[PDB]
């Protein structure tokens, strides 16, 4: 063939499809017996559940051209109701919105600590962070380090915490100042990451997001799709490159790898990557999150005025979402345990971790939450083709000093995921987009 | 079919495969390379031993001190003697009989006083479990950096201490926890132990070199005990022991020790997988990067000049260098390190254009006399697929209190050893012989 491409997640579909609609020869070889990847939709009581990534929003422009390609509608984030706050051991808050919940003065420093970090964000060149004037100082220091520069008090650095675990599901301590940086300036700011209406969070699929990829995935002639095929082996000279499975050999002019950085590295390479490489990928690790849907037979928070929104910096569980369908049942309460505290989950059983949801929303929602119909998540850190969503964080020293090497090929192979994406990198959009450019890349050096 | 599988054939490994054979149980060694020793590798050149990899032994090190007594591997001091030359960015290099006289009344108080309120955060650090300590949430969310920037010491202080972290961990004081940092020096007995060359880290050699020694070390195992070229690629465990996949066929065990660096274990196929918080454990477990270098003179030139042939250079691309020459008088060795972004920089270039750059350091610190180079040696560990970074791993903000406790924990029947498991002298030769014996003791018990 003339391109491999390995993982068939939405940045390997997309290369796929666009080397195959340039009228050259692919495989996508993926590991497990399915497409999506870090996305990943099961029917459940009767609607979509997803145990992946669900949500698009605004500034998203290549993954709402794929749905709007293939055929896939949306439905809203729902917005209505009082959202409940609880700090401590007081008692819980409800505002009509989150916001409402703290001071003036609270409310202010927050928008002020937001827009002071957007304005480090936009002087980092996304294609190349270690390029921004103040990278040495920058990939030296922690976004924990920052926050606590800003003189800014608990309250509001205990809610700017609960929006960085959220967004990265590792805390202001895991990352570089510099890696939080580029990552709000590839989203167009700290409003696009955290907001429902306008933001990350503000649409859906109906049927879920892994549909999606499969459409993607029937763009391609039968045959090219090799499911169950784990990559275990790439190897390379100058006339092509040699991809070892098991119960296989596959044989083409050049590699796009679309895979998970820390999965990317434990492919055994011939010759063996560039050490900048191997490296670069021993400082890339994949966050911590634990992504639940607790099912009630309805949405009975609706009946008392709730949105269903909980936010709880103290609490293992920092922000949930009403995910009900919009047929109205079954009642779905959606969340994640994040960073530390998904960690911690994931040592532990399905009924543990159950138990501490229902205990934090009984607390919040109110007490009706204990009795539950159904409770259905995923530790993305035991998924052994993921090993952590949403995807890689840089901690400091790593992105000045190993991060030139994320998108340059080695020889004939070439480079894809959200992680190699330059806008919404870390999202369903920056995969698309690390998709196209790795395939543009392998036809102009094709021919 | 045999009782133990070790994974690796470094000094972690091999300790390990001994203490499980002289228990009366079968054991088979499997090493990718075509040889033992791991992170310690020496060859013949120039009618001399080069130590590529780990060379140096020191007071407090009891474990490798006994090991080479036995087998008989005699010692020889590193050289002390002469000025040293420090120098700082664009000034003018100083000669001093020890690295202190070159710095103020004021900078050596400010200096010592920073290692003792570093030793102070340690003392509290417990050895077996980093998590424990009263404060480890908040050591654990800070680097070192960001500490040292907090005492407040001179630039010169800091670039000195800078110098030393990055001579010890492979790394700069930007990625390593403070937590990390402080249980790295309770594990060596202080920032002396690590730092001195002489009732210290750095005191004493190994005659004929270091791989020699796990060769004598090897050479104690049963005829048939150990496949070199023989990577391992995958590892099943079920109720009834463990199935090791290599390239050519299986091999089943009750209970297998991996006793490789933490990154080369997480790459091996588990089956089961690994626990979520030990494979992302691994993650979080990057190996430092250092490129070491040999400078062969037909003498010793030097110590005619009254040169220690130690520099100390806080803004060069080299940290410090060591008088490498060995008891023979002949070659003159000098003996260095890139670390850090250096290594990382130099790894990149070819091995003329590393050896020009070291050249070019040494000629203005020990003189023109540098130049006259019958040749250079040198080795990226980084570059290694067997390795892939020396000295060993450091971890990041946030890993020891949230990962960390996954260390140790064995996984069914698959237990884990290397330097980066030991409780005393962690990163070292003499902590690799700790978690081997420790990995053998656990799996005997539980065999039996
Ligand atoms: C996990 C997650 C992700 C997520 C999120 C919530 C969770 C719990 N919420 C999101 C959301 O609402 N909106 C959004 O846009 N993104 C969200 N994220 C992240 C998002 O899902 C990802 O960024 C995106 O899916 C990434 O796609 P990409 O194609 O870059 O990566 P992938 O999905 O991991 O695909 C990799 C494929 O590679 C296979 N694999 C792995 N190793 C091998 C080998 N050795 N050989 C062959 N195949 C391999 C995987 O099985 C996978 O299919
Ligand atoms: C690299 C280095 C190390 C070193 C140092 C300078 C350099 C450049 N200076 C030192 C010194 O003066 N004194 C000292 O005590 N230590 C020094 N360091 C550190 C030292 O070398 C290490 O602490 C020590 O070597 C630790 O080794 P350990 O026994 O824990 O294991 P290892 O030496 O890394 O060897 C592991 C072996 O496993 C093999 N391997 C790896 N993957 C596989 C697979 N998949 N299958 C089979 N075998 C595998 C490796 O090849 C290696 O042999
Ligand atoms: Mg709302």
């Amino acid at each position: 063939v003339d391109v491999v491409v390995v993982g068939a997640g939405f940045a390997g579909l997309t290369a796929a499809r666009a080397v195959h609609e340039a009228g050259r020869s692919v495989l996508v070889l993926e590991a497990r017996d399915r497409v999506g990847g870090r996305t990943c939709t099961e029917e459940h009581h009767g609607t979509w559940i997803d145990l992946g990534g669900q949500w698009i929003g605004p500034g998203q422009d290549r993954v709402a051209a794929l749905a709007a390609e293939l055929g896939v509608e949306t439905y809203p984030q729902p917005t209505e109701g009082d959202d409940v706050v609880l700090f401590g051991d007081g008692e819980p808050q409800r505002a009509p919105d989150v916001a409402l919940a703290f001071s003036d003065e609270e409310l202010t420093a927050y928008l002020e600590l937001a827009g002071a970090l957007e304005a480090i964000a936009e002087k980092v060149p996304l294609d190349a962070p270690w390029l921004a004037p103040e990278a040495a100082a920058w990939d030296a220091t922690t976004l924990r380090e920052w926050v606590a520069g800003t003189g800014v008090p608990d309250r509001v650095a205990g809610l700017f915490e609960v929006a960085v675990q959220a967004v990265f599901a590792a805390t202001s301590a895991q990352l570089s100042l510099l890696h939080a940086a580029h990552y709000v300036h590839s989203a167009g700011g700290w409003s696009k990451l955290t907001d429902t209406e306008g933001g990350a969070q503000q649409d859906r699929l109906v049927g879920g997001v892994q549909p999606l990829a499969e459409r993607l995935a029937a763009r391609l002639p039968d045959g090219a799709l090799r499911l169950s095929t784990p990559v275990r082996g790439l190897a390379q000279d100058g006339d092509g490159v040699t991809v070892r499975t098991a119960g296989g050999e596959v044989r083409a002019r050049r590699a796009i790898v679309a895979v998970p950085p820390t999965l990317a590295g434990r492919i055994d390479h011939d010759p063996p990557l560039p050490p900048q490489r191997d490296q670069l990928l021993q400082h890339m690790p994949q966050g911590s999150v634990v992504k639940f849907h607790v099912i009630y037979d309805e949405p009975w928070w609706r009946a008392e005025g709730l949105s269903g929104t909980v936010l709880c910096p103290d609490e293992p569980i920092g922000v949930t979402f009403d995910g009900t369908p919009p047929a109205g049942t079954p009642g779905i309460v959606t969340g994640f345990f994040e960073g530390p505290a998904a960690v911690a989950a994931g040592a532990r059983t399905r009924e543990e971790r159950r138990d501490v949801v229902v205990d934090v929303l009984a607390r919040t929602l109110g007490e009706r939450a204990r009795d539950v119909r159904d409770y259905i998540d995923r530790d993305w850190s035991a998924e052994p083709w993921t090993r952590g969503c949403y995807g890689a964080h840089l901690p400091p020293g790593a992105w000045t000093v190993y991060g030139p090497a994320l998108r340059v090929p080695v020889g004939r192979v070439h480079w894809a995921g959200t992680e190699t994406a330059e806008r919404w990198t870390g999202y369903i959009d920056g995969a698309i987009e690390s998709g196209q450019r790795a395939a543009a890349e392998v036809l102009a050096a094709l021919g």
